[PDB]
């Protein structure tokens, strides 16, 4: 997967009004994520027993969860590419097991919630460059998963 600098600049354009409210866009991505597919929920034993939006949006757990995912996946996604250096802790976190399904079901949410949030910029060209980008993410550390003999 190649983007080109001008697909990159959409992406951290967009990254940037995300970062203008970390955490409210982690809050909505992860209970995008979590009431799409329930079993991913499953794999928080801090926070797997929240049912309602209200009390997702109320939990202190899943709000820090929030802001961890997004500062992280910022930091990659300013790398352009160049991101070994944070992919290698992440596949630690998440394989010794979050399988590459779930990744798909979070790129998935990323995207959603970045388009209901802001749709007068965030058109045809800013998805697809986000959606090659968190592609690249996901193919890249599928790698490392197998490197440290997950599948994924
Ligand atoms: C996508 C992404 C970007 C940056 C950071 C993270 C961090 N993930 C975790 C860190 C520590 C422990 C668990 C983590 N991920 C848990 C997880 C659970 C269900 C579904 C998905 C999908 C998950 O990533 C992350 O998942
Ligand atoms: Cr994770």
């Amino acid at each position: 997967m190649v983007l080109s600098e001008g697909e990159w600049q959409l992406v951290l354009h967009v990254w940037a009004k995300v970062e203008a409210d970390v955490a409210g866009h982690g809050q909505d991505i992860l209970i995008r994520l979590f009431k799409s597919h329930p079993e991913t929920l499953e794999k928080f034993d801090r926070f797997k027993h929240l049912k309602t939006e209200a009390e997702m949006k109320a939990s202190e757990d899943l709000k820090k969860h929030g802001v961890t995912v997004l500062t992280g996946l910022g930091a990659i996604l300013k790398k352009k590419g160049h991101h070994e250096a944070e992919l290698k802790p992440l596949a630690q976190s998440h394989a010794t097991k979050i399988p590459i399904k779930y990744l798909e079901f979070i790129s998935e949410a990323i995207i959603h919630v970045l388009h209901s949030r802001h749709p007068g910029d965030f058109g045809a060209d800013a998805q697809g460059a986000m959606n090659k980008a968190l592609e690249l993410f996901r193919k890249d550390i599928a790698a490392k998963y197998k490197e440290l003999g997950y599948q994924g």
